[PDB]
């Protein structure tokens, strides 16, 4: 009854808002003249690119569910129900065309910026029950139609937000610039070190044309605080001193989906389980602590680090056989703190890492290769399932320039929402 | 073969909203010195109440998982990520007390109306799949932060937004009079058939101390329209004359919540399948359209009684073998279209059922026992998993002034997301 779970092909779209010149703005040569996708058309061209990229174009109706991952769609695009969107997003814009998707299950799933990664869980149950043998994960979100502030607004439903909206209204911001204070007063890391991550991950965005930041290049220097426009921002002034612009993950739009089978599923589409196209699921797992309360240490991120270490346990492995991971960078800050959630470092030793280049590409163990969520970008419902074609992408050759040499084995990803209270990790590996 | 998924008990609370004496407003004995029960509240209450019928307390770390149904909190609570305050419900408002759900996997599911449908689905895959053994679904919503006017700019989220929210500013009363108007066209059921359903719902609320409009009493002839204030309330002049204020589901708050057990849940709680505490859920289906495309056919939903007719199959069973039902009476409208969806009138045949009083609680079917939501009301989120919980409070004698004389052996739910966009059914049969 031992019932495996396979990655057969995805998508991700580019990343794109200010500073993308994909990005239509006062300032784009068509502003005016055409406009950014809205979220119905990401997902649209999410769901085309996801069966496109796994040999299911003319015969979708293989596909037994889609599971739909969004945090905000309701906020910034007033639209729920993106289940039904998804059943029609194979034909968006065709009127009356037919549609093998009608009729199917579908619905979306959300935990703050951890949905992606939900919906993968989901799916993967559905192929483990007898109920599915091919599902379609994919995770979308826009954030372009509405200001930074009011954008801040709508991102801390993943807060407490009776308890923590008045922290600031950039209140996720804050709530790890809180910890960064604790953090710098433990001497756990330090601001220069948070600096180092943000080089790493503009001069990684720099070899992918998929990264919202793709075209912005940024020394040490600036990410540390040597440029003038590299401002802190926030408005409390308990916690102002210790978080710059660099320091946070972009406001992104996009999309990125994911085909998951299992054996019957691989044998419907004429694959054996040994395919080199293929990347297989070891493990997943799934942990959400208290929103209401928070743990003292702001120097360990619990809830991700059961998450990873359920994981790794799951598929019989130790961070130290990990080959590649994708991390949640939502903040410079939050890279740090998850290499030690993930065991890739002690507690106290991020900072070795990030010191001696251990996660760059040329490193040992290379996180979040193609500019995580802070030059890749952040499309919050997107990230999740972005992290797993990542490591997917990696293992089977197709980063381009940002390409492993050495192409992984194993990988990991650790997806989180909100202030580390639901997390999500899996365990992948290469065939 | 799969596990088998028995529901071993669950709560539902009051559902309050205007015209409730349990909802505070200027006119309430304590306006100004009490509150209605926010979200978190309602959670906390839900969480607490499941467990509590379900001889949880004390071992609640038995339950693998928490699957959260909730549509609209987002906008009316301005709060998302349900899951980790699910998690802290157990002991909401105890600081720093012991909480045995710490770390286990939730998540939201959403699908408009059928999210708690969707959340059962979800908890039975869960079951299903070797990850879980015991589950927790519970769906809950507040809606009466806002006005009536807002609430349907917000509810339109459940619509193809860009699409259909100009029809009005009740977009879903105008999706249904819109019906209604078509249906009135081929002579498929009447208004005076709708104000039965109606009269049916008040009539049964009146015998049920949970229902929103317990304390309303509406003779068919107001039901009708000879009522001054049962007004004909719609701006689109189109189909304004095809829906009076008693044919609308109540904009009201509540929870609902069930424990799910496979075989292995059951032995870990000291049950055996055949405990007559117990009912079975036979089966369970999802049925998803296209959001951006209506057919044309309005005197039928498709959907669900896609939906329907997959979980009847399953069970293989038909529809005039149900005792008992309850569906997704969010109009009058709504009920006469999902008889024939279900199957228990054939196509054009509704209007018998509802003049020969086949579905009233003297009938040979009855649904709605207990109001519906025209009159137990609609908390969008609670409703899927309140229809699971009154086909088993009836199936187990637990109804009281509205309890059935027969004990029924099968029943069937159905419930339904925006305009027939989603569709969730599960076959119930007693033990």
């Amino acid at each position: 009854a031992a019932s495996r779970v396979f990655i057969v092909g995805g998508h991700i779209t580019p990343f794109v808002g200010k500073g993308s010149p994909l990005f239509i703005d006062k300032k784009h040569p068509d502003f005016g003249k055409k406009k950014n996708m809205t979220l119905e058309e990401i997902l649209a061209t999410t769901v085309q690119g996801t069966m496109e990229h796994s040999g299911l174009s003319g015969r979708e109706g293989i596909v037994d569910q889609v599971v739909v991952g969004n945090f905000l769609g309701e906020l910034f695009s007033s639209q729920g129900h993106l289940g039904p969107a998804a059943i029609g997003s194979l034909t968006y814009g065709q009127a009356g065309s037919k549609n093998p998707l009608m009729y199917k299950p579908a619905m979306r799933v959300e935990g703050a910026c951890a949905s992606g990664g939900l919906a993968v869980i989901s799916a993967m149950n559905a192929l483990k029950s007898g109920s599915a043998d091919i599902t379609l994960a994919v995770g979308v979100e826009v954030q372009t139609t509405a200001s930074a502030r009011v954008g801040g607004d709508y991102l801390a439903r993943a807060a407490d937000y009776q308890r923590q909206r008045q922290l600031d209204d950039f209140t996720f911001p804050c709530l790890f610039a809180k910890r960064m204070k604790y953090i710098a007063e433990h001497n756990h890391f330090t601001m220069e070190d948070t600096a180092r991550v943000a080089a790493k991950a503009y001069a990684n965005g720099n070899k992918n044309p998929l990264a919202h930041m793709h075209t912005r290049k940024l020394t040490f220097e600036q990410c540390n605080g040597e440029d003038p426009s590299n401002v802190k921002f926030l408005g409390n002034e308990t916690y102002k001193e210790y978080l710059r612009m660099t320091d946070c993950s972009q406001v992104s739009d996009g999309g990125a989906g994911v085909v998951l089978a299992n054996e019957e599923g691989l044998r419907k589409m004429g694959l054996s389980p040994n395919d080199s196209r293929l990347v297989e699921i070891k493990s997943i797992a799934c942990a959400v602590s208290n929103l209401y309360e928070d743990p003292d240490d702001a120097c360990c991120m619990f809830t991700s680090r059961q998450a990873a270490q359920k994981a790794l346990s799951m598929a019989n492995i130790k961070p130290s056989d990990l080959n590649v991971a994708e991390v949640h960078d939502c903040f410079t800050i939050a890279e740090m703190l998850m290499y030690e959630a993930l065991g890739i470092a002690e507690y106290g030793h991020a900072k070795d890492l990030i010191r001696n280049g251990d996660t760059t590409l040329e490193g040992r163990i290379p996180v979040n290769t193609g500019g995580g969520l802070l030059s890749f970008g952040h499309p919050v419902g997107a990230t999740g399932i972005k992290q797993i074609m990542e490591v997917y992408r990696q293992m089977k050759g197709q980063c381009e320039a940002y390409q492993m040499k050495k192409i992984p084995a194993l990988g990991a990803t650790l997806n989180m929402g909100g202030d580390d209270k639901t997390a999500v990790s899996a365990v992948l590996q290469n065939i």
